[PDB]
């Protein structure tokens, strides 16, 4: 005797539902049911419809006062149906549903609610009675169409689903009763415009493809029926409700089996908790005011034009890439330009809603952040190039004096100078720093690294020259005595910084490249030795060398003195000194020894091209330690009693 | 005794209106005239409404067919107003305009013209009758609360300005009539509620700040009448009518001087083209339909999920910046992302309009083209700075062989290949790559720049050592016969290659900079020059060169051979052959001279360290051309005569 609020006010599907169904008729339900729910505008007389058609005892407005009544959904069993016949049970359990009426203005501006219970009732029941004052049909959101196309068109694409199985789907009656109706335009004629309205609204909506193809008939079918002014004719009233009491229940001409999805009653129950939870928060159907869409477009519309405003003017700094840069300067005309729209946006947008103002503000400061980072980027990156030639000059402008020492502080001062005269122009630190100290890191990295390469490289050449120095000299001044201890004296020398090398370099190392810095340095002195020897020892120096030694005992004395000759004994006998003395050293340089009679043979397998560019030959290997030749050896010996003997006796004129 | 309409369906504003105006009543309109219109939804009775009060002929729509009626606005002279005393001539002139109906389904989307005409008529009109059914009281857009809203906050932000002023101002009366009132709820209670409606929308609207404190009181009066069922209460309809006809003719109490700013009628006629014009295009009152800005946002909602499922899937292909990189490898994975999201955005917004999908659609691929373009510069930029290295390496390792022509091809190569390299990841030319490209060439230019002037003062040096081996060289060869021809043979060469320095270079120039090649060329010379001749003649080498000359006729013949002495006359006459053959150079060689007799003079202040590290002293100038100072001179000569003749009598010893 009670009905029941399937769904509350605020959108709590109920529990006790299937229970409260089953205790109100007595008779099993089984399949043997119908569901019927109205919908409309807010005090339509809607609970008092189904109050005086079905015999239901919803709350309906108090005349007192124009008010939303019947709140959430509400569900009642009829006990008897008022047709013309005065009252009469049905066959069936005839399960109806009061909804709140939409577009009160209790809730004005949160649609929420409307568009959702129109679509549970939708979606959950055979018949809809659509309930319309004569003075809504031609109109568009005072009929509902608004509402309307969203709950459709959500309809199918959430339920409009299910289908092309052949049931006993939900097809549903849309019954469409038409109140306070005065008679001078025929119902007929209301229908026909209504019903356009409604096939109108079916084009209107958003479909999934798969369901493009479909049409209103194929889902709904519609009927009407008119009902004179309740307070101003309530006998014709009366009639009319009993003429549609006779309409679903005695011509039974409003029902069919296809409204009806034939399962028994708690498989709808179900079905409608189902069909609730998809509804009650759906995508599709979550929708912000209409204000707030409005102030959407209204700012976005704001932030093009401010912005446009902000484009062709900036379009006029920068068209021209300045010639005289200043990061004060400019960091300013910047935060001034910022402030020039900003203020303009501000000055037609503070009116709206404070949130879509600020998120669209945001928006703005960021497409202009965008427009402004173009230009610190270019300058700032004019700037790093700059700098960094400097720093390049820099390094180099001090040769190896303490590298890594003076690495650190100058890679230091780069990085915090370029920190702060670009810091001063991004704005408190909304044009970002990172991606350009990084950069920059990277480039230091890169020239550091190969300025080392420089370095080390250097510091092998010019170790080589103080070697070369020390070395191929004394050869000479070890030379002018040669002993069983020269090569005692010549490679505890040519090793003796042949391994300094050099100390330690101070530069960044490079360890297994610090290690490698001197397998070139070794490798260089295993080839200079080589040339230096095929150098101050060849067919030239050589044929020389013969009187250098020659003329210290054949042309002079005992003590400096050029030698006193006395018998021709003193001048046959001094003269085998020389034969000696021009052969003497030979065996301390013919080939090149060692205090031990061995040979010597070079670090490297040289003499082959392969191993050469690694630092910039006949049969066996035209021998390392191959001065003098296949025979330019003996090519000396050919002149040595040539030149020297066209001395003795050439020299002998002068005893008479 | 017909209207006219003063704004056609489409927003023309009528001319001829004024004239109009004055040829209905043959009285003189001057400032004795009210302006009446009325406002609300299709099919209200509007116009049958003005038509009973004020005696007018408006069509009224035929019942046939509910549809929409009065089109644009009208306006018509009333000449009698029904009231109790049957028809009553008005005092003033009653200028009654004919409104529109709002919400018609006739233009059910373009809610455009009814904001627009519904602002005229409030802009206009000393009284403007709000006409509605009873029963849309408690409605929101049923009672045209939003139509309101709207149209309310455009006249505040357009007009409300216009004030402070003291007229006679636009206090407009609102004039609300309630039809079809059945009398079940009282007229006092519903305009209770209405009123409230008001005073919300009121609160309800954008503001600028100037007027933030602006109250509805203070633009506006309102006042009720309700009106019976016309049809089905004829007669208490009329009495109702005439009720309010006594209301402001009978009465005179509706109609006050604060609605009537005042002006003759011309002022009027005026008046409203201006409020016209600012109505009819105006930026606040430019709408699109609900189904545009609701798409909008349903598009948005649609773009940040699609866009966050692109993140956080790239926040994990590139958290990891890539070891291996490729350019089709990548340009693909990127071409498939942006193909993800689109195929999954497009899933779910192709139902929407068209143009704001597609609007959407673009402002999604831009999105994701950005978050692209980061990992394609960077990679991009990776490869850019590897390639140079080879490139600076490349020019390097042709040590100025042919250079502009070289700087050329290489060049070319490497812009082609990033060119190439890059654009294979760019996605159909999506993203850019003239940034990349115009900071490549500036690289290039900066590297060329820089080897340029390694190769350029490089052949300065290679230039100075094939000037200082023929120079220090062909000194001693001359030196051995000091002629009258020497330095007629020395400066021959010494400037015989001092210019061809060195040839035209081949590299890229610097023209000013080619000629500034040679003036530290030229310098380094006149550096080097006195540098030899400090060197090669000194205290040490100097007292050497005695012997050199001294020896070749103080001991030795006439062919060759060391003298074969004969008297102590050819002891003592051969012995002053040396002392000028030990001093007949000097004046070829004491401080260097030319076949003329005059000092040589250095091409540029030296000596000077200021003209010094431009290109890496006593009283006077320690003077250029001082080989020898100011005696070491004669400290030869304190030993010329003790080694020397520690020699001739010291040889005397064999001639016993
Ligand atoms: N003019 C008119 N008033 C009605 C009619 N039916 C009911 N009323 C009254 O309209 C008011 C609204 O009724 P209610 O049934 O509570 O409407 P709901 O909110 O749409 O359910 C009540 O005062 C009813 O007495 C009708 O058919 N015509
Ligand atoms: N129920 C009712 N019908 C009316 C009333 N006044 C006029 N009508 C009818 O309503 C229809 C609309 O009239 P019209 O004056 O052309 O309305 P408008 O478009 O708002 O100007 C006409 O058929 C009128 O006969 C009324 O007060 N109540
Ligand atoms: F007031 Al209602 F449905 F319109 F309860
Ligand atoms: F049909 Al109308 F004003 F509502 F002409
Ligand atoms: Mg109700
Ligand atoms: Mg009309």
């Amino acid at each position: 005797q009670d009905a029941i609020q399937i769904i509350d006010e605020n959108k709590h599907f109920n529990t006790g539902i299937l229970d409260y169904i089953n205790k109100t008729s007595p008779a099993d339900v089984g399949n043997n049911y119908h569901i019927i729910s109205v919908f409309g505008s807010q005090s339509t007389g809607k609970s008092t419809l189904l109050n005086r058609l079905f015999n239901t005892n919803f709350d309906v407005m108090d005349e007192l006062n124009r008010q939303q009544t019947t709140k959430g959904i509400w569900l009642a069993y009829s006990p008897v149906v008022s047709t013309t016949l005065g009252h009469t049970t049905s066959k069936s359990n005839i399960l109806v549903m009061d909804v709140e009426g939409t577009d009160g203005r209790e809730r004005g501006e949160d649609q929420d609610f409307e568009r959702k219970a129109a679509l549970f009732a939708l979606s959950t029941s055979e018949v809809l009675i659509i309930n319309i004052w004569e003075t809504q049909v031609g109109l568009y959101q005072g009929a509902n169409m608004g509402l309307l196309k969203t709950v459709f068109e959500v309809n199918l694409s959430l339920f409009g689903k299910s289908k092309l199985e052949t049931h006993n789907d939900h097809k549903v009656l849309l019954l469409i009763v038409i109140r306070d109706h005065v008679g001078v335009t025929p119902v007929e004629s209301l229908a026909k415009t209504f019903t356009l309205d409604l096939q109108n609204m079916w084009s209107s909506l958003a479909k999934p493809a798969e369901l493009e193809h479909l049409q209103f008939a194929d889902f709904f079918d519609v009927t009407f029926h008119a009902l004179n002014h309740k307070v101003l004719q309530p006998k014709e009233f009366g009639e009319g409700i009993n003429r549609l009491g006779d309409r679903l229940v005695v011509s039974n001409e409003l029902f069919k089996p296809e409204y009806h999805h034939d399962v028994p009653i708690d498989g709808w129950t179900m079905y409608a908790e189902r069909c609730w939870e998809q509804i009650e928060t759906n995508k599709d159907l979550d929708l912000p005011t209409q204000q707030i869409l409005v102030a959407q477009f209204k700012c976005d519309e704001i932030v093009e034009s401010v912005f446009q405003e902000f484009l062709t003017k900036y379009q006029h700094h920068f068209k021209e890439v300045d010639a005289a840069p200043d990061f004060e300067e400019l960091g300013a005309l910047f935060a001034d330009l910022r402030q020039d729209a900003f203020e303009d946006y501000d000055a037609s947008a503070s009116r709206y809603n404070k949130a879509v103002y600020e998120q669209k503000r945001k928006k703005l400061r960021w497409l202009i952040n965008d427009k402004l980072k173009e230009v610190f980027d270019v300058h700032a990156k004019n700037l790093c190039n700059t700098l960094l030639e400097k720093f390049e000059k820099d390094l180099v402008a001090l040769k190896g004096k303490d590298f890594a020492v003076n690495v650190k502080t100058l890679s230091t001062k780069l990085v915090e100078d370029v920190n702060f005269q670009v810091s001063l122009m991004s704005l408190q630190g909304d044009l970002s720093l990172d991606e350009i100290i990084l950069a920059l890191t990277k480039d230091i990295d890169a020239i550091v690294a190969k300025q080392q390469v420089v370095e080390l490289n250097s510091i092998v050449n010019k170790s080589v020259k103080k070697l070369s120095a020390s070395l191929s000299k004394s050869i000479q001044f070890e030379l002018g005595d040669p002993n069983e201890e020269t090569w005692d004296n010549v490679l505890q020398q040519f090793k003796g910084v042949y391994e300094k090398f050099g100390g330690d370099f101070g530069l960044g190392t490079s360890s297994t490249q610090n290690q490698q810095a001197i397998e070139k340095f070794k490798f260089k002195s295993w080839c200079q030795f080589y040339d230096v020897t095929h150098k101050l020892i060849s067919r030239e120096k050589l044929l020389a060398l013969l009187q250098d030694r020659f003329d210290d005992k054949f042309r002079y004395d005992e003590n400096g003195l050029p030698k006193l000759y006395l018998n021709e004994q003193d001048l046959e006998k001094t003269f085998a000194v020389a034969k000696q003395h021009a052969l003497q050293v030979l065996p301390i340089l013919t080939f090149a020894k060692l205090a031990d009679g061995s040979e010597i043979v070079p670090d490297y397998d040289i003499f082959d091209s392969k191993l050469r560019e690694q630092f910039l030959d006949d049969e066996e290997d035209h021998c390392f330690a191959e001065i003098i030749t296949e025979q330019e050896k003996l090519e000396v010996l050919a002149k040595f009693k040539k030149e020297v003997d066209a001395k003795y006796i050439e020299t002998k004129r002068s005893i008479v």
